[PDB]
């Protein structure tokens, strides 16, 4: 229906808005944008599912996700990749990883604090009658 898709772009534009805050941080520019295989040639052998910012806003707006569940996925994913890539005690490694961790506690909190349950679960709904 119309407002089923009304409430879709409203799930896209909160997503856009949230992604844009994460992006922007300092903090978060690794995570940015696919890693360059000239840079590191063996990431895209290592990481399976290789995920970022840029990515997901890519995802946002080709409709892939249907709730803020979905969206969290591939943002536990950008975190879960660079702890697995980046296992190491080494202080580069332990940088990435705390980095990783604080954009995924960043997400969640933004989330926590900003997105209305009942709308959340109205996405859900409509995901799940398709
Ligand atoms: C995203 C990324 C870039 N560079 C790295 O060394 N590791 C990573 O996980």
């Amino acid at each position: 229906s119309m407002q089923e898709e009304d409430t879709f772009r409203e799930l896209r534009i909160f997503l856009r808005n949230v992604t844009h805050r994460l992006a922007i941080d300092k903090r978060f520019r690794v995570f940015t944008k696919p890693v360059d295989p000239d840079e590191v040639p063996d990431y895209v052998t290592v990481i399976k599912q290789p995920m970022d910012l840029s990515s997901v806003i890519s995802k946002i707006d080709l409709h892939k996700y249907l709730t803020v569940k979905d969206y969290l996925r591939d943002i536990d994913l950008i975190c879960s990749n660079a702890l697995e890539y980046n296992p190491d005690r080494d202080p580069g490694d332990r940088l990435i990883r705390h980095r990783a961790c604080a954009l995924r506690d960043t997400a969640y909190a933004i989330i926590k604090e900003e997105l209305d349950e009942d709308f959340e679960q109205l996405c859900e709904e409509i995901q799940e009658s398709r």
